[PDB]
């Protein structure tokens, strides 16, 4: 351990972003997009999360795999991630599957994506090779987890978090030593195991693999020839690593990058419908749990050139109200209430609206005597005129998706249904 | 006149901005910055104009002038006007004075600034060259002006529009003819000659003239060697290219790109305080005279990466009321009252606030209880807790600087002299 | 027809560059990558050169349609076709087939990738759609094209030039009247029509349309409904147009960009392996038919940084002759002889070697005394010491591929299975 | 020492490279340009050493201070330096001495510079300030720099590397003890001091001075009110720094970056037009001691769009002949012989010619039959037919400029004194 390898070993190293594949548990809002490119913070995508953390970490180097509806994510990708220059060794490299006869090749798996692409990225001669999950918001340093990979002289090395034991069948659970060298692990239980001495909380991992470059090539080589397998990091590979023993597990809060040091660390997967609404408007409260005003850590994006902020008066002369809000550029709010509420780039609210615990994504129209209570409005909905959302259950649930804690959303195909020409 | 005759003049032709000039009328605005680097709009400086024209007519070809302060311009044109590839024929020149032997070479006047540099223009291999005032803020098409200067065989066509003989001391005044040749020149005058049937207004030159690069080259070296001559364009050249009957009169009602035919041409040079003010509200009014969500005319400008605008509750928990405001990016407006205002990027009102035609600057912090109304408040300037402007005008004539009109303007030296530390 | 119209119909307008699909006539050329990636000119890509007539002729808005062997060509806009700023109505947009099942949708057609995009294409708000094949070199003006579109009043309108009889059966055959309107169109014909009083050459479309944008979208929505259609715009569309009478046609020697107005207008589709190799070597000679020297129509590639290029003396201390050849940056030339060749970057040759009449594609590493004679190296092929080719036809022949007209190519895999470790 | 100290110096830190300076040693060759944008590498510029130094240490934070005829250096810094991002913490600013009331700024000194701006460094927020002399080439880390200064617990940190005493006249000498604390320091003395056990070389200051901000800023505040002072780091600080015991020493061999270990570090200032000939040709030799074929540390620069290198046959058909050169992009050789050489960009050399130990910047122009031998011709250069060159001294002295050395210098005020006009 030298005292100039904290910064020589992101620059050996090469990040994967396995961003294709869709979430199926966002019902419509990831129809027409990957989970990756699901709009977040005002304007965000997810996937700036899990690139902007490798930027920051050093790793310059990164490769988005991409499946699943990627024309917003490599157009995202392109306009404002293409900014390299190739020749000071760091690129954004798109490997969709690559299709010589009409689909007969398609990613069977998340460990067969990185098979595939075997041939590329051994022409990048990496030795630390990171894997990420790239839908889910985190603010973590990969430069703090390479090392306590290199001191403990690992093959690989699992990120690991605890996580309530209700919603730890859905993360891979696995069981540590004194050493954080992993004894068991299980992918996805049906009864996720709890910790020691923490009978309410299991340790998760967080789908974030650091890999010697050397064993990984020989281990997926090693899995590709097996039929029986299903080709997964979680659910076939990091159980043969570990009975092994070559598995450690590097905590989270560690390789944590917080504003505040007496917070607990801050990992939101948006798995559901309820858990986006909820993490967007986490933004909009007076102390967010994730700092966004933060220039230490920052998040890089599509710069899109909007102009300011209009706020108008409505058709009868009279003020706008707003309480605890985001309102990106190119909005235009004519004199409307609007509450707890993110607006996404382009909102076009016409006046005397009602606008609350509401996120309305870009291009939003809404129309004049409108009332928006716990909704989500998709990507260039044109709200008609006098529209009521979220007052009546029984109502909202047979027009729109309404999910069962109560959040409603809002898409054009719910709304051409519906017999609202949506074609602005 | 060819077919494609509009289409391969902007390709033949170099625009020349002349950025630098310190726009002493404004008094403490431009005490730090060049009058062209001014902010204007939430987002953009007075040269975006003079240069979003040019891409927009196909001028790709510009070549920026600067003299004055131009640390913030030359940093602007580095960060939003360096996109281009010189392969592509296309780039952003910046022409300060060239300096060797402590400090030697300073131009002495606006045209003795194009001949320094007439070593380097002649490389551009140009036909026609657009010479452009970039103090001025106007959406004009050269490539309509280029025709009419070519249809009509004109050397130079000196672009004239109609302003009230009151303020028609400030500009070249004119006089055309049936064919629109100039008879008459005269700049600055001390009674500005009233146009034919229009006894109120007075034809003024705008600034912007196009030339026969054969005949500049010649016109400036036949000039330069002059020793009464001094060496402006309106001041020297054009009564002398006047008088030989070689300069042709372009209207710049034909050559204006406006969104409401039914409307005059919009020309604002910002002249004194009054009109900046005057200027940027015109934007937050319901109407606007300048369109800015124009797509088929966009204006470029440095696209910083900023969050959205956030609007919180105060101290009390209660509401913030707009109206008829522009709030930019990265702005925290925490429940006050803002109203006929400009909010630019990064400005952090406190609370209790009341906020009146206002221009806010960008990197302002209003503290507690403040009362702001009919000012402008300088970039980074750090107004303290229960500060009032605005409504005692013999309390603010000796603390700042109030212009004749009632407008107030506020800097960090202001505030400094007063006591009221500016370090944040 | 005003005298503004030349140069507001690329603004009008969008180009889609159908480059997705293989060309099968190029035999292991095109085995890893798009026929739009084969490498030219030392530098370029095919499919710079139906973008760098977008950009040059105004038409800023591309749409690059990828379906084969896609992850060279989607790096290469990435990295030199990622300049624009989407905020001034300009974008290369990559348009490849969205899966959302493994496999599930995979463009069945060249008119039927058109239609699986035709949701983002309306979008555009487009008035005249040109349909570029930019598997194809030429320098053409495509608002020369677009133009005596407008004046004619066409629908469509096909860019025809004449071809030789023997090698119009490739092409789309045509047959126009004194109105340059088409009269009988068949698509890749057994027995090409002549033309008339030019009995030994046919009238030959080269799959450049232009389309009012909404007849496009009528004709495309009334054929994709056709299931006895084949789904492409020769052998489908351009037929059906002809039929009803609205279908007109562009001599290309009108809107061709030549720097010797006495010559030929160039065009090379570089069908086979011969013609890839014949057209290489054609920049290579003392008089170009093709001029890349030219700065009044300039081709925009990856500006790769590269070392100068390198020439070094031998292991004997001698000299390295060269005729008539480009030796493009990187490449390092160990005192050798290199006659009528081509070498792209990075190519590596050393000591004691023979070059002649070869094209040595990028990351080539020739060996000490090798003999090369008409032929065609791939991409990173690492050729051994003392290999020799192309002095025994019925030796190159059973190694390498050789054409019919004597030509060889040389990938890894054939020389991987003649046993020479190629993974240096 | 912390683990992970070695990754944030380079955050917290800035860098202030001294572009402006004549570099009189030179003569003619900086007549039109300042020292750091001189030519070198057949591609590179010098101030591209002392920036993709700082880049490749993770310092992304420069200043460049420019005054004596920058528009080259400034052209050059917005094309191939104006990648970066603001809102990812990264800039390359330009800070030329502001200019008002008729050229009344001028900075007095090199510490004199940093002075000026250090209202505008200060916003920076820099614990840990660089000082770069940036007319100088060498590969070296100041990631490693910083940590010897932050270990030692310095508050400037000089680096130093000896020199023979020959050349010690030039240089800033010193003398150090055991734990590298400079003891006495004299700035260009006339007798320079030797080394213990080292009488024939000298511990030589580099320019490269790294200083605690805080110290800085209260160093030079307590300067600049000196009267007698002579405003240099050198001449004025560094013996006021010394002379408290706050100054350590930092061998430059560790902070070196050279892909051969067993060598010695690499420094050429480029002092006389000697050592810049020198210096050049030692990238054609076999082994040049820099290397530039070199992927750990690669530099940065404009990276300049340009055709392959061209080689064709003479007039009568023949072979061109080189031996240990460099032939940039862009260049066009028509069967000449080339020895020793290294042609920039665009160099047209013609028929019959011989070149040998030259250095032909970019755009020259060499006519049909000349013979040029260890000279320097300035960039574009149109040499006429039949010039001779390096074979009569006494007749190269009165013609151009000769050192004693024998090298000449070619510019085109030399030779359209001779009456060879340059008009191409
Ligand atoms: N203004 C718009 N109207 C309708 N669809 C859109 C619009 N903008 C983007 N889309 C589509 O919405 C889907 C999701 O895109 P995005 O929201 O950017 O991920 C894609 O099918 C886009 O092509
Ligand atoms: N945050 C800031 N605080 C104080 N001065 C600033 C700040 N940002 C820019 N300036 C200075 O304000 C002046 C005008 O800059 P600008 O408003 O960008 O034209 C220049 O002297 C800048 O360096
Ligand atoms: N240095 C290399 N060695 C082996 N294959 C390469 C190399 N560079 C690119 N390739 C591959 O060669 C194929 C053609 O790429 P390209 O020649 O860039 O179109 C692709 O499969 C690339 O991944
Ligand atoms: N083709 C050219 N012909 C004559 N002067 C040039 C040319 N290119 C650049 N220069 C001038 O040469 C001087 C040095 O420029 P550079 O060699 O780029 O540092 C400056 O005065 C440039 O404007």
């Amino acid at each position: 351990d030298h005292l100039m390898l904290a910064r020589q070993l992101p620059l050996k190293s090469v990040a994967l972003i396995l961003a294709g594949g869709r979430g199926t548990r966002l019902k419509d809002l990831t129809n027409k997009r990957a989970k990756p490119a699901v709009h977040f913070g005002g304007k965000f995508r997810i996937i700036d999360f899990a690139l902007s953390n490798c930027i920051n970490s050093g790793i310059r180097r990164m490769g988005v795999i991409t499946q699943y509806q990627s024309h917003t994510l490599v157009q995202h990708i392109q306009r404002g991630w293409s900014f390299f220059n190739e020749e000071m060794n760091e690129f954004v490299d798109l490997l969709p599957a690559q299709q010589r006869m009409k689909g007969e090749n398609w990613y069977r798996g998340t460990a067969d994506a990185v098979t595939q692409n075997l041939d590329i990225i051994r022409r990048y001669k990496a030795e630390y090779v990171v894997i990420l999950a790239g839908d889910h918001i985190y603010k973590q340093d990969y430069s703090r987890m390479l090392i306590d990979h290199v001191e403990k002289g690992a093959r690989c090395t699992v990120a690991c978090m605890p996580v309530p034991i209700e919603e730890a069948s859905a993360f891979g659970v696995m069981a540590v030593d004194e050493n954080d060298k992993i004894i068991e692990f299980v992918e996805k239980p049906a009864n996720p195991p709890s910790m020691p001495n923490d009978p309410s909380k299991s340790l998760a991992s967080m789908g974030i693999y650091v890999f010697d470059a050397d064993y990984l090539y020989e281990l997926l080589e090693e899995d590709d020839r097996d039929e029986n397998s299903s080709h997964d990091f979680g659910k076939d590979l990091i159980p043969k690593i570990t009975e092994a023993g070559l598995a450690y597990a590097h905590p989270f809060p560690l390789s944590c990058v917080q504003s505040d040091p007496d917070a607990e660390p801050y990992w939101r997967d948006v798995g559901t419908l309820e858990a986006y609404w909820k993490a967007n408007l986490d933004l909009a409260s007076v102390v967010p749990e994730l700092d966004m005003y933060d220039r230490n850590w920052p998040i890089r994006t599509y710069n899109e050139s909007l102009p300011p902020a209009k706020f108008v008066q409505d058709r009868s002369g009279s003020h706008g109200m707003t309480l605890n809000s985001l309102v990106s550029g190119g909005c235009v709010i004519s004199g409307s209430v609007v509450v707890q509420s993110v607006l996404f780039s382009r909102v076009r609210v016409n006046s005397f609206c009602n606008i609350d615990s509401a996120v309305l994504l870009p291009e939003v129209w809404v129309g004049r005597s409108c009332r928006l209570r716990r909704c989500v409005i998709d990507r260039a909905c044109v709200i008609p005129e006098g529209m009521v959302i979220g007052e009546n259950a029984e109502e909202d649930a047979r027009r729109f998706y309404r999910s069962e804690e109560g959040i409603v959303l809002v898409t054009r195909e719910m709304l051409r249904k519906l017999g609202h020409k949506q074609e602005r």
